């Protein structure tokens, strides 16, 4: 059973000027998305201080990049907090919104698009190499859920029975025809050393 939802407006706008916009300098969407990766493991962490029996669904806290040039996908896999259904829906969006809205008015102010990760929606700059966006999450009291959106305004949400995870989320990115440079294992090392090379967690990348 597949639920399709609308984006608030405002982050529909949101996609739609980071899909539209002139910006050469895309590949900082993987410093967003291992940040994303990397707050996550902080999260469950601290939390499994207090409550050690939250790390049962997995002590490994660890980041791992995978490409598939068959699929023309980029995956970046964390085994952090997860996201419940809650968060899918609801109460991502309204931290998203007010995101948004400072973001916008960072850019008026002359500010661009790389500085996306300190108003709190970094996660979007993936569309600026993915057509589409699949995220697969399992938060620990909560059912595995596949979450996906090619933009337009919708995204959607099921219960996923792929393999489970036992506890993280993937994001599986879905790269535009002329973006698959991110597949490639020399171009994915500069970026990390670039832009991710005091991370706190194990990051591998496979190769293929
Ligand atoms: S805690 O609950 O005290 C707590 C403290 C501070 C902040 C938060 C909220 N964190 C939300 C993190 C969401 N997130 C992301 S970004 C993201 C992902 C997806 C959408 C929107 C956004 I913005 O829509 C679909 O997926 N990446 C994450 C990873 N990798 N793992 C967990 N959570 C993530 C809570």
């Amino acid at each position: 059973e597949v639920e399709t939802f609308a984006f608030q407006a405002e982050i529909a706008q949101l996609m739609s000027l980071i899909i539209n916009t002139f910006y050469s300098n895309k590949e900082i969407f993987l410093r967003e998305l291992i940040s994303n990766s990397s707050d996550a493991l902080d999260k469950i962490r601290y939390e499994s201080l207090t409550d050690p029996s939250k790390l049962d669904s997995g002590k490994e806290l660890h980041i791992n990049l995978i490409p598939n040039k068959q699929d023309r996908t980029l995956t970046i896999v964390d085994t952090g907090i997860g996201m419940t259904k809650a968060d899918l829906i609801n109460n991502l969006g309204t931290i998203a919104k007010s995101g948004t809205k400072a973001f916008m008015e960072a850019l008026q102010a002359g500010a661009d698009i790389s500085m996306i990760g300190q108003f709190g929606v970094g996660f979007y700059s993936a569309y600026l190499v993915a057509e589409k966006v699949t995220v697969i999450t399992k938060h620990n009291d909560d059912e595995q859920y596949a979450w996906e959106s090619s933009a337009g305004g919708s995204f959607t949400v099921r219960t996923d029975t792929g393999e489970p995870m036992g506890r993280g989320t993937k994001v599986i990115l879905h790269l535009k025809e002329d973006q698959t440079e991110y597949l490639e294992e020399r171009r994915i090392k500069e970026i990390v050393k670039k832009h991710s090379q005091f991370i706190g967690y194990p990051i591998t990348l496979f190769v293929e």
